[PDB]
């Protein structure tokens, strides 16, 4: 078996391009879902499952945004910058219902040596998405879902193998669901087909994943922006919809790819990855509410936005081990390849409709004005490439009591745009990373690492002294130490780590004849202890979560003017406990479930100047697992947010929103 005791979690994931490796066997921070905790969670997208319980993960946690946000180790981790089956480039641009999915793996920290660096340069963390494949045995499965107030939704899910040998197999998902969410004037509607195929040879094995998805937001959230003379105001209820009862976002997303391994021997084997997506968006509504005064008054100014993107992706290499005197060697060759293009369309400013439309946040009857019809301009065309050669050696000695990881890593990067007159060029980097793990015992590892992430160079303005200038691709860095511990049936963590990530600006104090200097001295510097723990602590008992601290502060910046200021949006301090608890009732499995999601404060700018109190949040959770003429069951009611708090959290490109209301779900399922 590949799964841990309770059946939530994985003992083995994917760290890049090492490969697969057990829990024990990691010197970094990993933890792996199983598609059985995502539909015990009835979770609907990607933050849903790896942000419940895990310490060092933040949402803002709001409900029908434009996209997914989260935070790793206190760092921004984009929805572009997920994998599938460890190739970049193509899951869903924004947000990524996660029916499709056999594991969702979080690796936590940085990790370009290992992966490449994905296409937003984000650094807190990877997320990996494993396919589902055909298991031995037919399979199928239907599913009713509903999710309060009236969104309803079924989802199917069929497998089987074919051949004499059982060596070709057929995976399919479908899934929709649409009406009325939990904020008011706000509905969902989401679309997924995808498919799985595979085939296992002697020496040979082909997977091929390929995806249609739709996402939906009738009501889209885009929160808030607050001055310190106005003030931060308290949160109206938590149902609230503080953007434009019209306002509409679209995501089609659509994805292929396919993996082919060949082993020439035991010791060596070749790989190759190639993949495409497409990625069609479009935004109408707010592109930010303004609060302008304390009783409430409320100021939205009114954008649109569609962008096209075309991606491909490629990731090929070499596999190898081999010994040398009493020192194993197991190494790994690759070559990455990532390109894609862009039109984006687009009013700033749009006709009829650049006066914003005023209301007042506490208001039951807002008038929202008139819906404007969508038809945003051409703007620009853009491009972006990457590509990496990546080397890494893991030496064992003492009968894999000690295991040593050393590579490296050069990165290729270009951005163009077609309506930037300033000079483009490729830049590169070299970035290493080493990894020390030691087995205590074979139930105890410890483990250090330095790693680093990249983030493609900005550009310098025209207005500077070096005008024009390219920077090469910016590392973040890490040094991590930790502690693992298997007891058998539960499992702890102890970990602990420094991460710095430079940014760029324009400096008025370093003058290069006469102009200001755009310089790389930015630095925000993460400090973190994190303790979390999986698995079963008793019979019947089911227990994940854990504990961090997080110092994350602004080392450097722009005139000092914030040196030693703590970095805005993230809370220093976190605790989440998910428990569940199984009891035999009649012919079947009754189990509870309960959350809790407690964290500190947040700041809301970079002075430190506004801040969001902390916040508790409570769910529960009941699941009735029996046959019929014995068929399996499942019956699954879950409440989150049960107390229905209101919330001000941090979001992306505005300061503020609604964290998501008191949410009731039910589902039912039923295996063929």
């Amino acid at each position: 078996d590949d799964t841990y005791a309770g059946g939530q979690v994985a003992t083995s994931s994917n760290v890049g391009f090492l490969g697969s490796k057990k829990f024990l066997d990691t010197p970094f921070n990993t933890i792996s879902y199983t598609d059985k905790y995502i539909e015990d969670k009835q979770a609907k997208d990607i933050t849903e499952v790896i942000a419940a319980t895990d310490p060092s993960i933040y949402t803002n946690g709001a409900s029908g945004g434009w996209s997914e946000n989260y935070y790793i180790r206190g760092y921004a981790s984009s929805t572009n910058d997920m994998s599938m089956n460890g190739l970049f480039g193509i899951t869903p641009f924004y947000r990524t219902s996660p029916e499709m999915f056999g594991r969702v793996e979080v690796l936590k920290g940085p990790s370009a040596l290992l992966n490449g660096m994905p296409p937003a340069g984000s650094v807190g963390g990877t997320v990996n998405l494993v396919t589902k494949y055909a298991a031995d045995e037919p399979f199928a499965r239907l599913t009713t879902t509903y999710m309060s107030d009236a969104q309803f939704g079924g989802h199917v899910d069929v497998g089987r193998r074919f051949g004499e040998n059982k060596e070709f197999g057929v995976r399919i998902n479908g899934m929709y669901r649409d009406g009325d969410a939990a904020v008011n004037d706000q509905s969902k509607e989401s679309r997924l087909f995808s498919l799985g195929l595979d085939w296992q040879g002697e020496n040979a094995r082909v997977f091929v994943d390929a995806y249609d998805a739709l996402d939906h937001v009738d009501g889209v959230t885009r929160g808030v922006n607050v001055s310190t003379a106005v003030g931060i105001p308290k949160p109206p209820k938590a149902d609230t919809l503080l953007s434009p009862d019209w306002g509409s976002v679209e995501t089609k997303d659509k994805g292929a790819m396919i993996r082919g391994e060949y082993d020439f021997s035991d010791q060596l084997m070749a790989y190759a990855a190639y993949g495409q997506s497409t990625t069609e968006y479009k935004y109408n509504g707010a592109s930010a509410g303004t609060i302008t005064s304390s009783t409430g008054t409320l100021s939205s100014t009114l954008g649109q936005l569609a962008f096209d993107v075309d991606k491909k992706s490629a990731d090929a290499g070499f596999k190898g081990k081999f010994e040398t005197g009493s020192v194993k060697h197991q190494w790994v060759a690759n070559a990455t390849y990532y390109n894609h293009t862009q039109d984006d369309y687009s009013y700033r400013i749009i006709p009829g409709f650049s006066d914003p439309v005023i209301t007042n946040i506490y208001d039951p009857n807002p008038n929202w004005g008139p819906k404007p019809e969508f038809t945003p301009p051409f703007l620009f065309h853009s491009t972006l490439s990457t590509s990496s050669f990546g080397l890494a050696d893991t030496l064992s000695f003492a009968q894999d009591k000690v295991q040593l990881t050393l590579g490296l890593r050069h990165q290729t990067v270009k951005a163009t745009s077609s309506v930037n007159t300033l000079p483009e060029n490729a830049k590169s980097a070299t970035t290493p990373g080493v990894a020390l793990l030691i087995k205590a015992t074979d139930k105890i590892s410890v483990y250090a690492n330095y790693i680093e992430g990249l983030t493609k160079g900005d550009q310098a303005p025209a207005t500077a002294s070096n005008p024009g200038e390219i920077f090469p691709p910016q590392k973040t860095k890490q040094q991590e130490l930790g502690l693992k511990v298997d007891l058998g049936t539960f499992a702890h963590t102890l970990s602990a780590f420094e991460i710095t990530k430079p940014s760029s600006y324009l400096d008025p104090s370093k003058l290069v004849n006469n102009l200001p200097t755009f310089v790389s001295d930015g630095e925000q510097r993460n400090r973190g202890i994190e303790w979390s723990f999986f698995g079963s602590p008793i019979e019947h008992v089911r227990l994940m979560g854990g504990f961090t601290y997080l110092d994350p502060e602004l080392t450097k910046t722009k005139s000092g003017g914030n040196d030693g200021h703590t970095a805005v949006a993230v809370p220093k301090n976190q605790a989440k406990l998910g428990a569940e608890w199984d009891t035999q009732v009649a012919q079947g499995t009754l189990t509870l479930s309960g959350n809790i999601n407690a964290v500190s404060k947040q700041y809301i700018n970079a002075e430190n100047t506004l801040s969001v109190p902390g916040r508790t949040l409570l769910d529960v959770g009941a699941r009735y697992s029996t046959k019929v003429e014995d068929h399996p069951v499942t019956f699954r009611a879950n409440i989150y947010n049960l107390t229905n708090k209101a919330y001000w959290a941090q979001p992306q490109l505005t300061n503020l929103a609604l964290g998501a209301p008191r949410t009731y779900m039910l589902s039912v399922s039923y295996d063929f």
